[PDB]
């Protein structure tokens, strides 16, 4: 398939900035969510999940068609817990009905990161809603109980290399696991709602113990009360991964630059942007607009 981006008819930057502003203001306002974590984390996860079903082999899946909106994808077990991100976005959509779904879902991840103090992520509009039959089957999202080879192999399907994988994993600093959703439980550090290189620092600095949890799954638990999934821990088991983890742990800026590029790439996978398409936008945060 070819999925050409097509700008929402007659909309420009300022139109997008408004959807952004709306998501942002609601993030501010719904700060009680998940014990005061806020909805940031879950939106980031949502944008990753709708993008992660992509398959470089046949160009199927990916963010383009907003298929997450269909039952099949919505009900994907790997998507448990995402319905909250959805519900949060719904009223926004209602307010700006001309925005396509893939555009909205993805724009929320961007807003989330930036509002949580992360780096600015350039973003492009143009995703087009596609039919229910374009919905990818379940099983395209990664499992958490594996190792580094698994992770490397998986991400290759999305054209991400080693540096991209590690950068993107740095998002694991945010939110937490929820028993009922994934069978894992616990936060991965202390500033779980601010975007920093904490993830890397925790992986290198804590004294991790392997143990089973109440869902009878294994996780790496630290004394401070943090946890790491196997796939997370595997970043220190692989030598190639580990040197990159070290770099980010030592330089937040580098990490921010690499994340930013990787995230965009991840959200733009499988989409063709015509030469005449507008450049990527860089949205101002609420704070830069004095709002
Ligand atoms: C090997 C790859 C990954 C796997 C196996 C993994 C698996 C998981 C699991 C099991 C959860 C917790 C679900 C819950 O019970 O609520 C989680 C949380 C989350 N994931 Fe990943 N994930 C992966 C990669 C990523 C990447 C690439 C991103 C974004 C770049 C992402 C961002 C997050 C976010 C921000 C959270 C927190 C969600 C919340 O607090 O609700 N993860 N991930």
């Amino acid at each position: 398939l070819v999925h050409v981006a097509s700008v929402e008819k007659g909309r420009s930057y300022e139109d997008f900035q408004k959807v952004y502003n709306a998501i942002a203001l609601k993030l501010r306002e719904d700060d009680e969510y998940d014990n005061y974590i806020g909805y940031g984390p879950v939106l980031v996860r949502l944008a990753w999940h709708i993008s992660g079903t992509w398959d470089k082999h046949d160009n199927t899946g990916g963010s383009y068609g907003g298929t997450y909106r269909f039952k099949k994808e919505f009900n994907d077990p790997s998507n448990a817990g995402l319905q909250n991100g959805f519900k949060f976005l719904e009223p926004i959509h209602k307010e700006f009905p001309w925005i396509s779904s893939g555009d909205l879902f993805s724009l929320g991840g961007v807003t989330a990161v930036q509002e949580m103090q992360g780096p600015k992520i350039p973003w492009r509009c143009g995703r087009v809603d596609t039919p229910e039959d374009t919905t990818p089957d379940n099983g395209r999202l990664p499992d958490a109980d594996k190792d580094a080879g698994y992770v490397r192999t998986f991400f290759q399907r999305l054209n991400m290399n080693d540096r991209e994988v590690v950068a993107l994993m740095g998002a694991h600093a945010l939110g937490k696991t929820h028993l009922k959703n994934s069978g894992y439980e616990g936060p991965g550090g202390a500033a779980n709602n601010v975007f920093t290189n904490e993830f890397y620092l925790n992986l290198l600095n804590e004294d991790w113990k392997l143990e089973k949890n109440d869902a009878n799954n294994e996780q790496w638990d630290s004394k401070s009360g943090y946890m790491m999934l196997p796939t997370d821990y595997s970043l220190i088991q692989d030598p190639k991964y580990l040197s990159i983890v070290k770099e980010y742990a030592n330089d937040q800026d580098k990490f921010f630059k690499d994340f930013s590029k990787a995230f965009e790439k991840l959200l733009e996978n499988g989409i063709t942007f015509p030469k005449d398409a507008p450049s990527p936008f860089i949205f101002k945060t609420l704070e830069e607009q004095g709002l």
